[PDB]
């Protein structure tokens, strides 16, 4: 008769289970809890870095340009037999009396050179106090004053060597720069001075390093400087230093050391700096600069910092300013400011805050912020902050992803527990399909009260199943079968079995499934890889799944992967671009300069 | 009789609910929608940075080495009483006529020094034009030419001071470098020249800065240079400059200023630069360099840029080249190129594109790209691009994570809405278990049509429950109980209640649960923390959950957390390694050099 | 009679479906698998960078300070007519014999200058061997020795020019520095020396670059140096070099070249460096420094590296040390160390490891690590490692997110497949509501065996529905209706239809829904946007959803988005701060220094 038109499936005989095998459903699981969560402290921060910048100040130089030339005369020319140039230090006396008082300078220089007291005379005449005319126009320089525009040369005497002295008294304002430990400094002209710029008398600054004779240094109390250009006196009374070097004299207003230098520099003021304790370490996170710093749980004492006067003062001046701008009505200062040393060598000044609304915790926390209180050297700061920003970025994504998937993991678990209650009611309705989906294999099931009995199924080949043409019971008219009759064999050569088709291609051995006849009885029955269609209890034809419209119970979820991505090296200016930005390269110049003999002369030839 | 073998659970009496308390299920919720999503513009980009590189050019120096020595003679030695060295500037005349025309130089130097016209004679003889032999072998230098290899010294005259003049005419090619604002420059020898390298006559370049006398400068139109080595003339006619300084004369081919300098440098050409509007700002993202830039919605006018000629020209030359390589058949140029200033001080040249397939929007968008059109100073570029790459990385992960969890949130909601339809049918089947799971507490339920009536349950201690030995009804044989009989008391000292065991350890008060007897009736019934097993309506024994095979209805989901991770500071070369890479340190050298008197002499002793 | 109190809903007439339209549920889907996952190799790494640091060594200088002064006398002063200073190279002879043997130096200098053999006499007397007293106190300098503290000046002779010679024999220890390609070097004093620091005799180091005469260089085998301060000889016998320049003589112990220089520097030792193959490239990831490097699958041969002796030696010395500390009992070395060149110009030395527990794969993998084995130039290393840390951070988050959502996608799919089994049983119970939720529209459904027949519903306006007051059947007492009677019309002007209220506001056309009467029959029935309440089969009143307590079947899931975040540019020290940290700026100084004539004199005036 009729075999299956679709052979791409299996049939199963499903005998009733005895109770030899019994199973139960797993009870609901204890669901994970959301973590308590990191507690953040609100605070104002000031981050500090290593000071790499030198101390800078204003200074004035006083010297003279002593030039002695030697000229020869012939027919009819002249030729310098030599030009001797030297720098003569202007003694304290002339500066205060001739310059700063009148604006004039001497036409004579007198100084110590190579262990002899030499004396020069401008124009080889005698003393004459000469006004200090401003220096010629030159951009990006300080002001300057000279007394003579010209070099003096001897009158012509044929076939003779004559000498001419020139004296130009020079006063220029210069910048001075000193580096740690501030025991010597340099001028804009390139001259070194081997003394601390804080060497004076007032207070204990006479302890500073000097390498010159005591008589080279003098300090004037109440020194009223007079602008050599506007001829104006100074309304302010400044203390003024004067050191006389072998080549010059340097004047500058003296100032105390500590309130003027610092081995630390204020870097970032942070309005909202959240501190969380995490792992026996502190995390100072700033949303505004995307930076997270890591420190120990103990403060760093500023008494361990060499020359760190500016730290306390700068940290307070900012915090007060910020507190008054942002928190002057919303929070409360909890304790004095704190200082922690962060990885990378950053010093963090921190002022814990507490919300007005939660003021009931002040004491509880005030005690805590006092636990961290501190019971000389130099801090070294890295040049790259990128690690602390990697930290910040990573922590933030990490915290978010873990939070969210954590929530999903819980919601997933709750839903599994809840749906068990549906599975429990479903299993009574259709023990076979439920048990099969639960276990993972087509089995036969039957409730034994509260547990579920399970027996295995037996496969039957598709070509071994024949469906009978009719569904009407001839013996007792007025009654028919609900589902079609079938015949089959387990093995290919075996005998036929009288059976009835059940759901899911199950072959039932009892033909008991009986219903009273009806009109227009049209049914589709699952049969093989498709359906068999009956019309009024008579076989019509078979058909395929594709012939019937499909609708889904499934809820779509469209997850795609985040693709691989390659980060290439990328620099704004490469290390070489930075080197080449310098206008002159000392090394390059010296290398050429010192090749000059080799390139253009002969250092390996003696004449006799 | 028989108590519970497992006392680790609860029993509940569940009286029928009246209707005093009624509940309903929450209707389906409005599910969230997926956001519309950022629209990206396809475009070609050229990113620009601050130009930190100086202008560089070729120059030739012309000077002479005037050396006058003084020697003394004894028995039987010689000793230099002095050596006077000077650099004599070669006048325009000799360069064009003797050098560039023949290759020879004069044996005499004549120049201005200390306000006197001096004159030198090589070998103290008279004029003699001397060929310019190439300079000696020296690596990594330019070429050079000198006329004399030797210094001339006077013939021996016992007990006498004699003088000897030496003249070496020198011509070397040198590199020149100038920095913004290009009003002076330096040579490779270290010499400064206080004039703009664009100072000439042609066009309006006579306006450039100079600080020398007019007669120091001359320019030759059509200057045919002659290679002093190969003796070859220049086939090309160049305009040539000549400035005469107090120490030398510098020659170099003159060129216009604007098409030769720029305060900006092309940094990255970007094939695909996506621009999205987001937050009243633009985002220029480049997948290729992993960089996202942030700019305002308005272009930056190039008319605000000082010396930015190269920007327009370079930006176009690249975009055209790229368009022709990649988009010459796929897209359409939309408007002229645009320029936006990005955070960090990056100038972005941008050319919007439009896909051929979507050409119907040209006008619609062409109008938009014209809205941004612009209706002198210096741009400052940071050295660190890392922020814009942090930006890029973060945005990309952010966009992906939000997209995906967004989808989950929707799919989760849809599934909750869908399953309600199962809960609705389940509640009819087992109002007690469904109501209990829904509320959260063991209650008793009953449908009142479309709402659900709920009463509370009553707990009964485990030790207060006894299960009867039989399940057979003695009064009417041929009928038995479905579930075992029980007896219990609410309070420990109270009286016994005739009852029947229901599902989930419920104690039913009516013993109505009756079924017709059967053969082989074996049932497991939930009882306490385990099951009670009956066989043919007679008590067999109790047992524990562990005694029965467990199968799960639950679908596993294995979510683990992304662990904490610490980013340490890491530098390739530390700030100090970069300092020390320099071969000579000017500061270190000067500090030693200027200590020399102090270390090896006496600057504090006068002899008389 | 009674209309709906809540008009905010719809009613539907749901006629039985014929079988004209039939649907089926979508079968379970094939669920995605978890990917196999990247396999990591455990290994020890040593990362190498470009060596930017010069070669540094100790050197001694030997020269003399020859000073000849000229003084004039008057009434009653003195004035230097000139001071000639020169540096005289100390010949090999005096250093070994007078200095290194006794500690004394000559009072005479004899040397070659400007092609003449000059000779100087200290104090203008004759030879006298003078002890070398230590140099004066000066911080941060090396030691030094001079013979004379004073400059000698001639005795006073009125109206006469007299000359005085001074000789100071000087010996100072200096540091020397040379850069690639190491063919010349510099001293701390700033002097250049144009010879390779490896120029000697022993081995083939006579091939090094020199630019001086052969007689300028001498090497002493077995040179026992004597400390000029402690008067102590050297117990060690060193080979010693002596080069004599025109200005000085430099001595230094000679050493071989290759084992002393390198164009590469060890940067990071990495304990655990995981290597994975991914995309025809290798990924070397280090958890400890948060860095992921990218290389080709082929080793880089060290034979392609110029002067890379240190690489092999340093890479082994560390790996052995580390292996012995960490893996001396846990893993096995697999092959000789390997070298790969990574993007950014990093050289990675790698030693693959294998866990003892998985030793069965040695051969299988030993063969593989030999496939990569290599069958001169300079490597260039970027200054920024940030890209490889971006890489690391991104990959790690990427891997985690994809893993987890991947798992969710699978678990989601499995749950959809599992719940179908519930939907299958539910549809028999309530074909109307199930079919409606499945399709998406209120339809009418009926099972046709195994498929489901579906017809559309018809909407009826709310104001068109009237609910009858009673529920009792007058004709046959002892029986009532389960759900209320209703009357309605499809169109507003149409006729009334006798009908019964079903679930979900369906209007049933057959009034068959009949139950036997009961006492206390109180029911709530869905009616419009609320319920209608009956009490003992008689209409009571209507009410709203809000009047009844709501309980939810829904499981909450609380997903929030990860917000936008802006990364601002942030630098620790800006490019300008780094420039200004230098104490002296060569360029700044030279610019001032060379302005001095222009500012303070006149270079444009001839006197006659
Ligand atoms: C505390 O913070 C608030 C923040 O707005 C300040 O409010 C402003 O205060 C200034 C001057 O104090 C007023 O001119 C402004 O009009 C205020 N802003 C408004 C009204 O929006 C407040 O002043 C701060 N308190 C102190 C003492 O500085
Ligand atoms: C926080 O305190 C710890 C103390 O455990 C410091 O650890 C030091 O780490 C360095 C580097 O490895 C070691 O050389 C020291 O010996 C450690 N100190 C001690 C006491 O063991 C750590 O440096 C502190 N953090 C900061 C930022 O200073
Ligand atoms: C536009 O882009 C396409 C991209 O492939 C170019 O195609 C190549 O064109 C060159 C020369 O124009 C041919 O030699 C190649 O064989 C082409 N590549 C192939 C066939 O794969 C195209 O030429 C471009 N158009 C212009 C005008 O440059
Ligand atoms: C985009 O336009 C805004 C205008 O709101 C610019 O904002 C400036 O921000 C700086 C730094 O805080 C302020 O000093 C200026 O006063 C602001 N300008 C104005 C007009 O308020 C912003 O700089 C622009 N973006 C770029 C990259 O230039
Ligand atoms: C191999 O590694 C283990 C790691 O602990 C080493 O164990 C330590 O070894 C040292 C000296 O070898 C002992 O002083 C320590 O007490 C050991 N640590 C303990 C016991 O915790 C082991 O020694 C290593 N092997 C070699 C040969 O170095
Ligand atoms: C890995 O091998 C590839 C070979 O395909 C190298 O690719 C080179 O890439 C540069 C830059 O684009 C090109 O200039 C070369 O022409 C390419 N080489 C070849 C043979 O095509 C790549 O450089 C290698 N990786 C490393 C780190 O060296
Ligand atoms: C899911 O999205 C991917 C790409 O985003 C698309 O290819 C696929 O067709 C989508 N499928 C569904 C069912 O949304
Ligand atoms: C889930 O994964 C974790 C680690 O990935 C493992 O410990 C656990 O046994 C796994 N459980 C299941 C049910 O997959
Ligand atoms: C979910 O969380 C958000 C914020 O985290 C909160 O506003 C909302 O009330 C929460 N809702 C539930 C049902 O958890
Ligand atoms: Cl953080
Ligand atoms: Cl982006
Ligand atoms: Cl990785």
């Amino acid at each position: 008769d009729i075999k299956a038109e679709n052979t791409d499936a299996n049939f199963y005989v499903c005998p009733p289970p005895t109770g030899a095998t019994v199973v139960q459903f797993e009870q609901p699981r204890r669901c994970p809890t959301r973590p308590e969560g990191q507690n953040y402290t609100e605070g104002i921060a000031v981050v500090f870095k290593e000071n790499i910048a030198p101390y800078k100040f204003k200074a004035t130089m006083y010297y003279k340009d002593v030039t002695v030339s030697q000229v020869w005369f012939g027919h009819r020319y002249s030729q310098f037999m030599g030009i001797f140039e030297d720098r003569a230090p202007v003694p304290f006396e002339e500066v205060i009396d001739k310059i700063n008082a009148k604006g004039v300078c001497r036409s004579t220089a007198k100084y110590v050179r190579n262990n002899l007291e030499t004396t020069a005379f401008h124009r080889d005449d005698h003393e004459t106090d000469m006004e200090l005319k401003p220096a010629n126009a030159a951009t990006r320089t300080s002001r300057g004053w000279h007394t003579t525009d010209l070099k003096y040369n001897p009158s012509r005497v044929e076939a003779f060597h004559r000498y001419g002295t020139t004296v130009n008294c020079i006063v220029e304002e210069v910048d001075a720069r000193s580096v740690y430990p501030y025991d010597e400094f340099v001028l804009a002209t390139g001259d070194f001075v081997y003394m601390s710029p804080f060497y004076g008398y007032r207070e204990g600054s006479h302890t500073e390093h000097t390498s010159y004779a005591a008589d080279r240094f003098k300090q004037v109390d109440g020194f009223y400087a007079r602008d050599l250009t506007t001829k104006a006196r100074a309304t302010a009374p400044t203390t003024r230093n004067l050191l006389t070097t072998p080549k010059f004299t340097v004047a500058w207003d003296w100032v105390p050391k500590r309130p003027s230098v610092c081995t630390m520099t204020k870097w970032q003021e942070v309005d909202e700096m959240l501190r969380s304790e995490y792992g026996g370490s502190f995390r100072f996170s700033s949303d505004a600069i995307s930076t997270t710093f890591t420190t120990n749980l103990t403060e760093y004492p500023l008494s361990r910092v060499d020359l760190g006067d500016c730290i306390g003062k700068d940290a307070r001046d900012a915090m007060d300013r910020i507190f008054a701008r942002r928190y002057n009505a919303t929070h409360i200062k909890v304790g004095q400011p704190q200082y922690y040393l962060a990885n990378g060598g950053f010093l963090i000044a921190y002022q814990p805050l507490l919300s007005n609304t939660l003021a009931e915790l002040y004491v509880r926390e005030h005690l805590r912020e006092q636990s961290r209180k501190p019971p000389v050297e130099r801090i070294k700061t890295t040049s790259s902050i990128e690690f602390a920003r990697l930290q910040f970025t990573y922590n933030h994504i990490q915290r978010h992803v873990n939070d969210m998937l954590g929530r999903v993991a819980i919601a997933w678990c709750e839903l599994q527990n809840h749906e068990l209650t549906l599975w429990n009611e479903a299993r009574k309705l259709n023990p076979n399909t439920i048990a099969s989906v639960t276990v993972g294999r087509r089995v036969s099931a039957r409730m034994l009260g509260d547990v579920m009995a399970v027996s295995t199924c037996v496969p039957v080949a598709a070509d071994n199943v024949i469906v009978q043409n009719s569904m009407r019971i001839s013996s007792r008219p007025g009654a028919c079968y609900s589902r079609p009759l079938v015949s089959f064999r387990y093995e290919d050569q075996g005998p036929l079995v009288e059976g009835q088709l059940g759901e899911n291609n199950e072959l039932r051995l009892t033909r008991d499934a009986i219903e009273p006849c009806t009109v227009g009885h049209r049914r589709y029955f699952t049969f093989g890889g498709g359906y068999v269609y009956f019309e009024e209890y008579a076989y019509s034809h078979q058909l395929s799944r594709a012939d019937i419209t499909t609708v889904s119970t499934f809820i779509d979820l469209n997850i795609t992967m985040l693709e691989d991505h390659e980060f290439v090296p990328l620099e704004v200016y490469t290390r070489h671009e930075i080197k080449d930005s310098g206008l002159l390269d000392y090394t390059e110049v010296q290398r050429r300069n010192q090749l000059h003999d080799l390139r253009f002369a002969d250092i390996d030839t003696v004449i006799h």
